[PDB]
């Protein structure tokens, strides 16, 4: 069965820049529905309850056709959330093949930023921003709701390998930011977690 | 050239069932961003600059394919939130015909309430509830994002005249209720403006 994991630092540990109050009612709420919906959802299919859920997503299309949307939103959702909170660390430094490499794709770190922050303020509705690898080579791209790359573009409309990502649900950001999502975007330049990106950066899969 | 409307009423003319602070934000705020882009990208179609908001998203699938999509989501918000702000109002009871067409589709105004939330509640992501007057039939129908029944079932999954609808974007209800979207449903039942929706029952069209 899926479970909420814990996370890796306090509801208040990104402050000054994600809030507490949203940190802990987005994991201990919207994450834990996820879980729940998607746990509900494949009690009776025991053979896909028990894979991780990185795994189940890249095989929706294996699914009864009556199980493939609550299980691409809910194990989207357990799926994407589980990589955002590991994906978040305060005091970290990019540096090294990852950063090399963002600057060898988008030609510098500034641009890739620029270019990051338009992907995330253009997706309408909810949807999540990735920064992604693939062919040897990083872009970025979003995706609506709670479909991963991983799921490939046929269900997407992105694929790759995650490196790093963004929710933009406005419940990751209305209580501090309202519907101001640029100036939360930029916060997230103070939160992203650098070692885990290289970390997924080397192992690229 | 839209025009933002004004609301009609003071930003807490809904309290105590939904927040003042909402109204002023969702209104001055997200609102007036739809207004001012569906305006933009209308500014080089003359050809239907001059419609109704309501009638151009009737015709989306004549627009010059670049402009589809930003006037969808544009000029949808515009409609559906012009609409909304006309359709909430307390003290109202609802009454008269709107129940004429119910019960050889609805049975009772609680099985109807059910048929709604389910559809507010079960709406992945951010979208719309309504209800809806199709032909001779009121049905309970939801949409994606902005997208409104008026735009067709090929582009909104939907169809029908609106007769009433609820915004479940997460910026509608988060500042107060957080996660707890059935929270803000229920209360919508005190807010919704049933004179408003019974003079739409008469806008057949
Ligand atoms: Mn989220
Ligand atoms: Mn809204």
């Amino acid at each position: 069965s899926y479970t909420l994991p814990s996370l890796p630092y306090a509801y208040d540990a990104l402050e000054p820049h994600f809030d507490k109050q949203t940190m802990e009612i987005h994991h201990t709420k919207h994450h834990q529905t996820y879980v729940n919906n998607a746990n509900a959802a494949l009690e009776s299919l025991p053979e896909f309850a028990n894979l991780p859920v990185e795994e189940l997503i890249t095989k929706l299309d294996q699914l009864p056709a009556d199980k493939k949307t609550v299980l691409r939103n809910n194990a989207g959702g357990h799926a994407n959330h589980s990589l955002f909170w590991k994906g978040l660390k305060k005091g970290t430094t990019l540096q090294g093949d990852l950063k090399a490499a963002i600057e060898r794709d988008f030609g510098s770190v500034d641009n890739f930023k620029a270019e990051f922050e338009k992907a995330a303020a253009s997706r309408f509705g909810s949807g999540w921003a990735w920064l992604v690898l693939k062919g040897d080579k990083l872009a970025v791209v979003s995706t609506a709701n709670q479909d991963s790359p991983l799921m490939g573009e046929a269900i997407s409309g992105a694929s790759g390998f995650p490196i790093m990502g963004l929710d933009v649900w406005e419940h990751a950001y209305y209580l501090k930011f309202q519907n101001r999502r640029p100036d939360y975007i930029k916060e997230f330049w103070n939160v992203v977690n650098w070692d885990e990106a290289a970390a997924r950066f080397a192992a690229k899969k």
